[PDB]
């Protein structure tokens, strides 16, 4: 199947009822002297890092015993234009990888 990449655990489509919360996740394997960085995208252009607020939330960490890089995304008390295409990009000093997934608000 697919070339690895570096999404160890890709982030995947989600659905959400009005008023509800929801996490979206990244998995990068470490193996590297600095973190992997990540950017969180609404459509093409919208970095989501510039709406952090009441409804939207980012927060990286990683686990010391698997070597593994989290990045979450989490949306709060979701509204209707919330839903839509979302992409995650991740880099590390030699490689620039993206996942493309989709939030659909219900109700």
């Amino acid at each position: 199947d697919d070339p690895i990449g570096l999404f160890v655990m890709r982030p995947q489509d989600g659905e959400v009822t009005v008023g509800g919360s929801i996490t979206f996740s990244a998995r990068v394997a470490g193996a590297l002297l600095k973190p992997p960085v990540v950017k969180w995208f609404k459509g093409k252009w919208v970095d989501l890092s510039s709406k952090v607020g009441q409804h939207l939330q980012l927060h990286d960490s990683y686990d010391r015993a698997s070597k593994v890089y989290l990045f979450e995304l989490h949306i709060t008390d979701a509204q209707p234009a919330f839903t839509g295409s979302y992409r995650c990009e991740v880099s590390t000093k030699d490689k620039f990888d993206c996942s493309n997934f989709n939030l659909t608000v219900h109700e």
